[PDB]
């Protein structure tokens, strides 16, 4: 501004997205990162009816000392969530703060962590209905981001988080263009290309598609059953390359449902036409919720 000789660019206010700053009373922090993090905190009058009534979201915010690049990544993201439309299985966004201040994004909280982090932590709970249930709701979303024009480049099982309720909300759907994203959660991370869980195509082309976001769920599935093993254990990048390269996959896990490796083999298709879509996954999943109950 010329008139006042002000310090900062201002982003632009989206009435329609736009919170009270005043009325997200900041609490306990979900992450930490080194750029960013993620603020429990408690939202008065989140829907029109019903003032003054307090729910619980997270805040997603990025620290002093993250770059402009950063913000450009955050606001990326936050454009991409107010497009793509409300859903039960995945993390909707419920406001912004724009303006008089740093941006926040308020997103729906998921207390429990992730889902690789949730099945780790119950190993000998996790009986085959509950485990069938965690991979039905993440094809659900899926369905539901496919339907929206929306591809994941990263689906597995550390980005799908999980809510008091044992909901599957999938979380870094609508991430910026690049691959070097700062952690919200953690100070040490893992930057490295997530080769393990991409597609041939996606791994030796960079063709990021629905179909190669297909074959990552079969890798997601493999981690549901193995009760979030690491997939490829102890196989180095140059051998697994090597290795799928002649057609080999992922053994069936022990106590694993010859069905669902059914579905695993044919989300690891070397073609990706004839992988399955994800609507046929999702009737696929609830004919097997039916027979395990």
């Amino acid at each position: 501004m010329g008139s006042a000789g002000l310090v900062s660019l201002d982003l632009p206010l989206d009435p329609l997205w736009e919170f009270p700053r005043d009325r997200l009373v900041l609490g306990k922090p979900l992450g930490e990162g080194c750029f960013g993090q993620v603020v429990r905190a408690e939202a008065f009058g989140m829907d029109p009816a019903r003032p003054d009534q307090a729910s619980t979201v997270a805040v997603k915010m990025l620290k002093d000392n993250a770059s402009d690049k950063d913000l450009a990544d955050l606001v990326s993201e936050m454009e991409v969530m107010k497009l793509i439309g409300r859903h039960k299985n995945i993390i909707n966004l419920l406001g912004v703060c724009t303006q008089e201040g740093p941006l926040y994004v308020i997103v729906e909280c998921a207390a429990k962590g992730n889902l690789r982090e949730f099945l780790r932590a119950r190993r000998p709970p996790l009986s085959f209905p509950v485990l069938v249930s965690c991979a039905y709701q993440v094809a659900r979303g899926m369905q539901y981001l496919e339907s929206r024009k929306c591809i994941h480049r990263d689906l597995a099982a550390r980005n799908v988080l999980v809510t008091e309720d044992n909901v599957m909300k999938i979380a870094d759907f609508g991430l910026a263009r690049g691959v070097h994203h700062i952690d919200y959660y953690k100070k040490t991370s893992n930057g490295r290309l997530p080769v393990k869980w991409m597609a041939p195509e996606a791994l030796f082309d960079r063709v990021y598609t629905h179909q190669s976001d297909v074959w990552s769920f079969g890798i997601l599935l493999w981690e549901i059953f193995t009760l979030g093993g690491s997939p490829y254990p102890g196989i180095p990048v140059e051998e697994l390359f090597s290795l799928l390269r002649e057609g080999h996959r992922m053994d069936r896990p022990p106590h694993c449902p010859p069905e669902l490796y059914g579905l695993m083999r044919e989300c690891w298709h070397a073609a990706p036409s004839q992988r399955p879509t994800f609507k046929q996954l999702v009737e696929a999943l609830d004919k097997v919720l039916l027979a395990v109950s």
